[PDB]
């Protein structure tokens, strides 16, 4: 499974930075919230496959 967002672990790429930084300030809290439910997942994910899960 690939790093979703592998830049800054925030982003998808730098054109998705710039669009997230052109947000109003709500939107762009809320979904870099989301984003960081979804690494929260693919970390968990990641750390039990590594431990052979």
């Amino acid at each position: 499974e690939a790093n979703p967002f592998p830049l800054e672990g925030k982003y998808k790429d730098e054109s998705d930075r710039e669009h997230l930084e052109s947000l109003p300030e709500m939107e762009r809290e809320t979904l870099l919230f989301e984003r960081s439910q979804i690494m929260q997942k693919y970390q968990e994910r990641k750390l039990f496959a590594a431990a052979g899960a």
